[PDB]
């Protein structure tokens, strides 16, 4: 008998919620309250650039924390580079915490149990850093019991909702009644900054990013009758994508969080899904059996990184239009919220295949995959499956 | 039909290696230099402050990746409070992966397996933060496979010893044929400063922070005459204690880490460990069947954090002299590495009890403890199981 027991079934999410600040910036106005309050609007030329660079990022609008009225009373945030990474995590090792908060709460009400039921927290941000950390400072907002078993994912990065179920599965699955609160949450504050010339990459951030958190029970054999599962998870991979060193780098300044791009990290990601997704469905529907569902009967929960990203995955894989359309819908309307983006996207999947009356919480298909994509380049790769409707 | 299938076993360490920068620093010695490199010889009662904490601290030697040319190369170094930030990273965010590796390779070729079947990485560190992290640095530094599944845990702090093998105890038993790298690696050139007389708090990190890596191999069902588990993992909890907000803050600012760090952090610590201890051995041994061990029939490998917190759970839980000699060695010889020190102590208890010939890793006792405390308070509890010898 071992000395802690463990689980029977797969890891099941049975709840998600989700929070943003509730200020909303529309992208049609983003050029120029963001080129005014930076105070570049000397800066036609790169205006012009952004300007581009918003009509084509498929992002309407995102919520942020950062305010006018914050901005104007903290200058060395809408300068291009000054020191400012003290006052950028005074606010974020506060903000980060109280927005998750927010998320989780509304995953536990969703649950239904009682957060005494919780023992074990994973809590994932880019957005600062501290000791003790944002997942010490959650459990102390929730009132979780002083023996949960905490982890801190720091400097995760847009592949960190992949993470958090990869290590959540596991958590779950060898730990008898084990119930995982993850949360993820971002916020921009740490690394908003004014336009550089020389720094377009920055730029697509301050096009792109939006603020978020979002928070999931996993757990395994939920209770009949009082739990409810709503995808589980089957499979998980990583991977480090070939001849991509430098793809995405970030890096924590005094100046704040700083970002450095590619320009094809597109074209790394689209070329090399095809071989790392094929080997995931090889590996979980084995010949001996049943052959791999084919891509368009999948259901698809993929970090939208950008634009580009997820037309040429497309492009790629062959995915009919309306494959990514529950991923271009979150990106639509809040941007792109780091590693907390995949999971408002499971979340805007399951309530719109409840509301259309579909056969399963994945758009009325069996198998699934969440994809998180971020700096190495690192792919995460879950296989889900969705859970059967009435 | 699991799509992926689990271990039997108990998580076990088959092989540990370590690795120190070659900069031997004598405490003797350390009074002198510090305040001689730190332009400060005129502050006398804060000399004498420090000549006491050395002298008290327990710690002969420490291992330094800073030295006199590279302080007197980088003068905001040695300095209590200059902008220094970016040059810490700098260095630490090399240097940590690469003294990393030192002790993974050594962890390695004591396995004897080839690393490509390694299949998971975990990599705690209190120094430093990049993304890519340094999991990637580690895994790109040693040629890891494309496809290992990595963890990097920041700014973890004291306990960090504990999580990773909490952590790693679920990647490894629900993971059939898991070899988790599990690297913790600490540097202190991101926290060393000048000295000033309103922070002693800062200068007691001076007296006991020391820089280390260890690694180990952790995996269930070790293949029989191919690998040797040398410690095995049963239960594991975590716990912050009560009344203990601030007692150890540590933020990452643009002065570089800085620590809050309260007196009686050993007051609070050995209040508390016993009912934490008793609680963690009731659930290992239940009555339904034979009882827990006693204290002094367990093997102790317990973080150094200072050696106060040693003398005050020694004397609070009657230990008799000798239960921490392997803790207090690693301490004399090392200083404090942070999340680092316990491998190190469990490495240098399984090489005492080989070269004394006892009957089983852990000095011939059968189960045994090891504690983690940092920043929460946080206390991470795991109750091992040695291996019998010979
Ligand atoms: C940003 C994005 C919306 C721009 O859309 P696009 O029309 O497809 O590409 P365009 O070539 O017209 O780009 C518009 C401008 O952005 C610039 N640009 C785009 N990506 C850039 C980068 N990484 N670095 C610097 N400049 C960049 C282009 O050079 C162009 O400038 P120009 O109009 O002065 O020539 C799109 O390229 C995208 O979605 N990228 C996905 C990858 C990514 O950026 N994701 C973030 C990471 S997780
Ligand atoms: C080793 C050491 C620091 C002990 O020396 P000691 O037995 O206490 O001897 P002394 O009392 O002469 O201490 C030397 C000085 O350190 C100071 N000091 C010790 N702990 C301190 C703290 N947490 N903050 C500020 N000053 C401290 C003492 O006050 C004393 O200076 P004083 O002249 O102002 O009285 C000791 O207090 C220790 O081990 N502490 C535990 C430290 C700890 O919590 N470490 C864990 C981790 S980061």
């Amino acid at each position: 008998p071992r000395k802690m027991e463990r689980a029977e079934g797969p890891a099941s999410v049975l709840a998600i919620g989700t929070a943003v600040p509730p200020n909303v910036v529309y992208q049609k106005d983003y050029p120029d309250f963001y080129f005014g309050v930076t105070n570049s609007n000397h800066k036609t030329e790169l205006k012009d650039k952004f300007q581009r660079m918003c009509d084509k990022s498929c992002v309407s609008k995102r919520h942020l924390y950062l305010t006018e009225e914050i901005l104007k009373a903290n200058p060395s945030l809408c300068a291009y580079w000054e020191p400012s990474l003290d006052l950028r995590q005074d606010i974020v090792v506060v903000e980060v915490p109280k927005l998750g908060k927010q998320a989780a709460s509304a995953a536990i009400k969703e649950w239904g149990q009682p957060k005494s039921k919780i023992t074990h927290l994973i809590f994932c941000t880019t957005s600062g850093v501290d000791m003790p950390g944002a997942d010490w400072a959650l459990a102390k907002l929730l009132g979780l019991r002083s023996s949960v078993k905490r982890l801190v994912l720091y400097m995760q990065g847009c592949y960190g909702g992949g993470t958090v179920l990869r290590i959540a599965k596991d958590l779950a699955e060898n730990n008898k009644g084990a119930r995982v609160l993850v949360v993820c949450s971002e916020i921009t504050a740490i690394t908003f900054r004014g336009p550089s010339d020389t720094h377009l990459d920055s730029l697509v951030g301050q096009a792109l990013f939006g603020d978020g958190a979002s928070a999931l029970i996993v757990g395994s054999d939920p209770v009949p009758a009082v739990e409810r599962a709503w995808f589980e998870l089957h499979w998980t991979g990583s991977d480090i994508l070939p001849n991509s060193d430098g793809a995405i780098d970030g890096h924590l300044k005094e100046v704040g969080l700083t970002f450095h791009l590619m320009k094809d990290v597109p074209a790394i990601i689209s070329k090399n899904i095809g071989g790392i997704l094929k080997d995931a469905l090889a590996k979980v529907f084995p010949a001996a059996a049943p052959p791999p569902p084919t891509y368009n009967d999948l259901f698809w929960i993929t970090h939208p990184g950008g634009p580009a990203i997820l037309d040429q995955v497309e492009d790629r894989l062959g995915l009919r239009k309306d494959k990514l359309a529950s991923t271009r819908a979150v990106l639509d309307q809040f941007g792109n919220m780091s590693s907390a983006t995949v999971l408002f996207i499971m979340d805007e999947m399951r309530k719109r295949s409840v509301e259309q009356q579909l056969g399963t919480t994945g758009e009325g298909h069996e198998w699934g995959l969440l994809l998180g994509f971020g700096p190495g380049l690192t792919c995460e790769t879950v296989v889900l499956r969705s859970v059967p409707l009435v």
